[PDB]
């Protein structure tokens, strides 16, 4: 599902991460900057679709599509293929008016892991613009520190108290302001093990 | 909880809820309508819980709407609870090892708000005795080694066969094995104030 | 470890289940109305032996002794033999100013599990005890569900929020009403699954 | 984390210490201080987590003091890591299996405040090769199966031990191999920007 290692041949796990963060990161740019990141539709999959094809069109084969094997990351399993589907259309019509639900479907979003690979970044951008979208606020993601947040995602399918006081206490109104977005995706990034390049610079 | 029955305190809550279905458990048996219940379907399962908990739960018999989980362990969710229900139902029941990785997955989907692993049991009991004439001689188990086995169970259902393996027994009309079944299965979910013959 | 078994047969788990709590929940209604409670060390492992003896001493072997076998729950695996000592010596030494203090020294003898069985309920006497003398609260434990406050103890390892969640918003001033007490004395049990008896009763 | 260079945001705490810590592997290697390093011990690790990271934290080569976790697992508590030490340090490394158990344990220790899997993977290439005359060409092993098999490795260690054992080879003074090594050791844990050999 590496377009890169399919067509250009670049197969070492550390270079593919690099070109990897290089293309996506340029793409992330290009959404903020067209304007294109405000003009999707809001909570549903059809936008985290948009998302992830935005993102990694040209990265990942089918792109924007659902997956079609069962992933897991440890002991931390999402979603079978099997009901991915019947899920996400359940994910689509959950409320979000508050943050308490905003965060219960986010979680719920998390589970579900629709796609092979880059789940965790564009499922934020997803869950910023449904924090702007309803509250007029998005994340502050440099206030959350790596570890509390990886802990926080795997602790909220049990209880989502932890992954809910660090979203709280890092939202702020600064919803449009360019430095918060791109800043949010360089921490976005280097939660998942990318560090090399600030999207500003791209 | 809400319970129609108006109780706040946990623990009051807790006995009530033994008292009142441990009593409609020896109805269920006393009666005979255990033998008359669909063996292996969610449709089974769904009228044994509605039997113990209608009187206590207005959520009886009733597959849940929220999310539940136990330590560490997120139960099916509702995303998917019900297709995943509808699944379980087609899971063949020929071998003790079918049956018990089908015991499994419908403790996984765990569809009830409340009640799911004594109502299972019982459903569990039904299947045995349908497909193998056999029941669990539950006082064998042992709780740690019954709730430690369970928790394992989603990553390997080995252990979890091996004791129910070694607990069944072919006195599948034998009341006083399904009373101290009751009991003892209470009593894996911290229910020991009542014996069920004695009401 | 259970003398029951050992000199009066009784080896049905329910029934050793029932008599245990019989017992020992009159020796927690002893260790009450005498006073007892109030004249033992604070925050020690002493202090904690001196009550895992008061309540258990006619049930478990060896009661207030350090265990000299490898225990867990689970997935929970509690300090080995081995280290048990020294660790206990280093829970002695550890601050108990406010209530981040107790907790984290609450959560690092819930680890340690010095005694064979009997570790929670006698912990919880020994953690209210703390808080008496440290803040001049103790719990309300009936306001904390049991199945929260068993999800947020097996957490606490990895991260205490939300065990000192629940502590916190259950704290009364209330310290020496004996309702407080004896009720949370069966709250503490039913958390255990003791569920047949009343303390005030016994 | 409280670090001497007054870096206060996380990522660029992250960049700052990867292009301080590989200049200082890179050091450490071509200066030949690791060849004069005891191996297998506590003291040995401490030596290589100093030299990596004395520039950096104060907190370099020294036990912590505080108690710290990755996800679902708790790393040896602070009441015991100390003891815990001096019986890794007792641990035969004999053989691949008796070395991985060994370098298990030490990862299940996490001694250190901050830098445990970079200086214990340095450190386990030196045990291998003082033992074994291998070391691990880590460009071999994916990250996802390593920290896979870490992850399992307290409860089975048996993938940790065969992913390290197919990774080995006899090229135990080349120096590609060994910062190749850092780069792939620093990218298991989320540093990325530079490459140790041009620093």
């Amino acid at each position: 599902h590496h377009m890169l290692e399919n067509k250009l041949g670049i197969i070492n796990q550390l270079e593919l991460n690099r070109v990897e963060e290089r293309v996506s990161k340029e793409n992330a740019k290009r959404l903020y900057d067209s304007g294109d990141i405000d003009r999707i539709e809001v909570g549903t999959f059809k936008g985290l679709s948009y998302i992830h094809n935005y993102l990694f069109e040209d990265i990942y084969e089918f792109a924007g599509k659902v997956r079609s094997q069962n992933i897991s990351k440890g002991n931390f399993r999402f979603a079978p293929v099997m009901y991915l589907e019947i899920a996400l259309e359940h994910i689509d019509k959950m409320p979000q008016r508050n943050l308490d639900e905003i965060v219960a479907k986010y979680v719920e979003m998390n589970i579900a892991h629709p796609f092979r690979e880059g789940n965790g970044r564009a499922t934020r951008i997803w869950l910023d613009l449904i924090l702007k979208k309803e509250l007029k606020r998005v994340v502050d993601w440099n206030l959350i520190n790596k570890e509390d947040y990886l802990s926080a995602m795997e602790r909220s399918p049990v209880k989502d108290l932890e992954i809910k006081y660090l979203i709280s206490n890092a939202l702020t109104d600064k919803i449009n302001d360019r430095e918060i977005f791109m800043k949010g995706i360089d921490i976005s990034y280097y939660y998942e093990g990318y560090t090399e390049y600030n999207v500003d610079e791209l």
